[PDB]
C-alpha cells in the first residue's frame, strides 16, 4: 500500500546522457545509436538569445567546434544538421548503451519522468505533468538545457520532452526529440507568457481512485452528477473539461474500486465547492493532477 | 528554477537488484559483491509470519533452497547466514555493477531515494524521509520486500534502507543494510502501532528558504523569535524541536538568501498559527518536511 510521485528507474536514460559544449555554452546531449541530440541554443551566446539567427549562426559552426564528451571520453562528430530547434550530431561511436527507444509527441495532461542533468552528468530525477498551457513545473538550473523527459515500456525509452527555456515567470518550455516545442514557444530570449495553467480533471480522478484503493475514503459522498453539470463546476475553478473519452479511460478504476466515474465527479464537486476543511488525501493538501489514470493502474498494480 | 521532489538517479541501483525465492515466497535482494542482501523473512510462509521462530526455519534452510536470479541468469548460492533481520547469501559471481558502496544507519528526519521493485525488477524511484517515528510513507506492494533506500555522494551509494514491512496502519518498516529496524518494528505479522508521526522542523525551514531562492516569498513577516519561543508552538503542532545543531546546519542557506534562522522561525510560527489561507508554497498548500537542508543545497546547485 502508499502511493508516492514515482518516476521511471533512470538508468537506462543515465547511459545516454553525454556533455555538448559549442564556444563557452557547454549543456547536456541525448546519444542515441550514432547521433547525439541537443538543443540549438548550444550555439547562441547569452547576446545572441534575444534575437538569434540559428541558420546564419550555424554556417560559422564545423563538426570539429561541437565537442562531445560521454563520461571522460571525447567523441568524434562527423556530421551536424538542424532539424527544427535540435541539433543532430552524427558521431563515429554509435551509444553500446542505447536501449530500444521511441521518439513520441505526448498530448498535454501526459506525465513523464525528468533526468536533469548538469554537464552530461546525472543530478536527479523526478515525474513532470505536460500543463494544459503546454508548460512543464521542473527543476532546472543553468546547464540543465538537452536533459529530457521520458516513458518506460517495459524495456522501450519513450523519449517526449528535452529541456530548452525557462520563461520570465519561471515555467519550464522544450521540445519532442524531432525539435518541435510544445506550445506557442520559441528558443528566443524574449516576452512569452503562459497561458492558464488548467487543473488536468481526468488525473485529479486517477489520484481519487488511487486514494480511495490506498484507505483514503473520508472525501466519498452520497452525490452524483452528470457530464455537463461537472464540466460547469470544473470551468468555474479552471479544471480541463472532462470528456466522455476520459470516462472510458478511468472504466478500469471505476471498476476495480465500485465506484462510478459520475459518483466520483460529484465528489470531486464538493471538494471543489467546500475544500478540504484542513484534511489531506494521500498526504496532500491539494488536489493532485500529475498521475494519469495508466500511472495510478501501474503503480497500485507493480508493473516493471 | 523550480524546486521538486527529486530522487537520486537509480541506475547504479538498478545494476545491484535481483529476484530471491524460497519456495513459494518471491521478494528482491541486493547484489553487492558476491553476497545476495535480502528480508530474512523470505523464509516464511505468510502463516509462519505471526510468530516466526527465523533460527529454527532457517536450520531446514539449505544454499539450494535460495533460488537467485539476476536478470534471467541463476547465481549460484554456496554460503548463507542470518545477520538480524537481514540474510546474506554468499553466490559465486561478483556483481560486475556493483558500484563503490557503503552501508549507512539514518536519523529520523533524513531523506533517501528508494528504488520499489518485484520479482527483482525496477518498478519505479521516488523520494522518502525516514518519519521521527522511525516509519517511512513508502508505495510498497506485495513482493516489493528487499527494496532499498539510499543516497548517492558522487560515485558512492550510501544503502540506509531495506523494505521488509507494511504496518497494519499501511506505513512502512524496515532495517539498515546490517539488518537492524529503524525503530521499535519486528518482523512479525502482529500489533505493531507507530508513534507520533511529528514534522521534521529542520526540513521544513530548509524547504522554505528553497521557496524564498525560487521567488515564492508571501509568507515572509516582519517578525523574529527565539529558540524556546519558537520550541513552545512547535511543540504545541507536533513539530521536532529545533536544536542550535539545526540552526547551524541551515547556517548556508541563511547566508544566500539573507534571512536569519530565527526570522525563518518566525515565518514559520505565523503559518503554523495562522494556516496558508488556501496559498501555495513550491505548489504545496501543506508545510513539506522531506527535504533535508543538504537537499536543498544540493538542488538549488546542481551537484551530480
Ligand atoms: O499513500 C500516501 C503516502 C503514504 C501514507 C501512509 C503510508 C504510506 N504512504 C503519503 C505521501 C505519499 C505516500
Ligand atoms: O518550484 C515549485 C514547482 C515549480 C513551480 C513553477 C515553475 C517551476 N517549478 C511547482 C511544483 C514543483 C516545481
Amino acid at each position: 500500500s502508499g502511493f508516492r510521485k514515482m518516476a521511471f528507474p533512470s538508468g537506462k536514460v543515465e547511459g545516454c546522457m553525454v556533455q555538448v559544449t559549442c564556444g563557452t555554452t557547454t549543456l547536456n546531449g541525448l546519444w542515441l545509436d550514432d547521433v547525439v541530440y541537443c538543443p540549438r541554443h548550444v550555439i547562441c551566446t547569452s547576446e545572441d538569445m534575444l534575437n538569434p539567427n540559428y541558420e546564419d549562426l550555424l554556417i560559422r559552426k564545423s563538426n570539429h567546434n561541437f565537442l562531445v564528451q560521454a563520461g571522460n571520453v571525447q567523441l568524434r562528430v562527423i556530421g551536424h544538421s538542424m532539424q527544427n530547434c535540435v541539433l543532430k550530431l552524427k558521431v563515429d561511436t554509435a551509444n553500446p548503451k542505447t536501449p530500444k527507444y521511441k521518439f513520441v509527441r505526448i498530448q498535454p495532461g501526459q506525465t513523464f519522468s525528468v533526468l536533469a542533468c548538469y554537464n552530461g552528468s546525472p543530478s536527479g530525477v523526478y515525474q513532470c505533468a505536460m500543463r494544459p498551457n503546454f508548460t512543464i513545473k521542473g527543476s532546472f538550473l543553468n546547464g540543465s538545457c538537452g536533459s529530457v523527459g521520458f516513458n518506460i515500456d517495459y524495456d522501450c525509452v519513450s523519449f517526449c520532452y528535452m529541456h530548452h527555456m525557462e520563461l520570465p515567470t519561471g515555467v519550464h518550455a522544450g521540445t519532442d526529440l524531432e525539435g518541435n516545442f510544445y506550445g506557442p514557444f520559441v528558443d528566443r530570449q524574449t516576452a512569452q507568457a503562459a497561458g492558464t495553467d488548467t487543473t488536468i480533471t481526468v488525473n485529479v480522478l486517477a489520484w481519487l481512485y488511487a486514494a480511495v484503493i490506498n484507505g483514503d475514503r473520508w472525501f466519498l459522498n452520497r452525490f452524483t452528477t452528470t457530464l455537463n453539470d461537472f464540466n460547469l463546476v470544473a470551468m468555474k475553478y479552471n479544471y480541463e473539461p472532462l470528456t466522455q473519452d476520459h470516462v472510458d479511460i478511468l472504466g478500469p478504476l471505476s471498476a476495480q474500486t465500485g465506484i462510478a466515474v459520475l459518483d466520483m465527479c460529484a465528489s470531486l464537486k464538493e471538494l471543489l465547492q467546500n475544500g478540504m476543511n484542513g484534511r489531506t488525501i494521500l498526504g496532500s493538501a491539494l488536489l493532485e493532477d500529475e498521475f494519469t489514470p495508466f500511472d495510478v493502474v501501474r503503480q497500485c498494480s507493480g508493473v516493471t
